[PDB]
């Protein structure tokens, strides 16, 4: 309480770290499976949720540029935190990709991921 | 061209700041929902898009939660900003509220939302 | 009287035609924007929708394969009915691509359409 | 590999038959929701799937409407199905309500199922 700062790892190699601030910011970097795969996160989180077994909404925004690379798009992510000892977060995902007007109709892709806090 | 006041379709106003580096910073007052007065918002924006007449990726996130009312929930908004005569910013969103594993499976609402910089009818 | 049975034309361009049946089937044909270009359409709709003014939930499905072309990819179509002089059926969509396991984490588009009884 | 009993995470039963004109008919019951016994599905799926290792495009509808119970609601499956030691059929779903207009942004839920041939 909080239990969401710290390093978050999703099944396929990405790893994250974050703050949660005590104002309900989410603040960190996320990393894409060095630096040149780095970028920054940011969000928000309900810094006053349920204690009743509900998990603690939350969600975040990467945009895929750094000072090495841009994909022009960006991820956006939301999700849960399940607190206790097997503690996750547990996540849907929209990654929009800038597109002409003629392409806007493939420009998002939707997903879902869950991040842990050991190596899976 | 991002920095400004918004509008979505429902009346929604979308106030937000895009800063040299990627950040967007803002407030968001809902006119639908468990939502009374304005939100924090944050969220990241591509500072460097492409030169052949794409959009701009974007996304921002408000956590239901200000010093009047808690709905226990968030919504995400990911699209794309349009410039041009008529500058919109086109999004798809993802609300999720705290639930128990149980009921995890009615978490999230998906919904899009079409801003404008003019108030809505 | 269910007012779905008929035409239906997309803001860009796709138009289909349904059939709705008295037990909840829909049955059809697709067409994107030309037998090249038409696909078989199935789902299901409410048959005995809310008289409270809410619209009738249904859904449908096409996979993108003719006898002319494969896309390896299907669409469902999930949204609601809303009669009137202007009717309309508001619908949110996913697009799914058969992939490998390596790319199945963008395997999947995510859209919004909105059909008319007039082009 | 799709014609069987399938099972989601949650328990629900997906029994499908695979038509080789690329028809998908049978039944799902639901462990969740507003929903009782058995519900008519139909959908279409890839009777001709590449062979470069790609899975098997396919979707389904459900509208929860029986004899039994109707909850003025209806959800779409778009996922693909997976050969494997453990076949598996993965899924995005959108289940829309029926709503008025003034409801309509909250109508409809998104979520992942996937199914196997056995029950959890």
């Amino acid at each position: 309480e909080a239990g969401i700062t710290g390093t978050w790892y999703a099944q396929l190699g990405d790893t994250f770290i974050v703050t949660a601030g005590a104002d309900g910011a989410l603040t960190g970097t996320y990393e894409a499976a060095g630096a040149e795969s780095r970028y920054v996160l940011t969000g928000r989180y309900d810094s006053a949720p349920a204690t009743d077994g509900s998990g603690t909404a939350l969600g975040w925004t990467v945009a895929w540029k750094n000072n090495y690379r841009n994909a022009h798009s960006a991820t956006t992510w939301s999700g849960q935190y399940v607190g206790g000892a097997e503690a996750r977060i547990n996540t849907q995902w929209l990654l929009t990709s800038g597109t002409t007007e003629a392409n806007a109709w493939k420009s998002t892709l939707v997903g879902h991921d869950t991040f842990t806090k050991v190596k899976p």
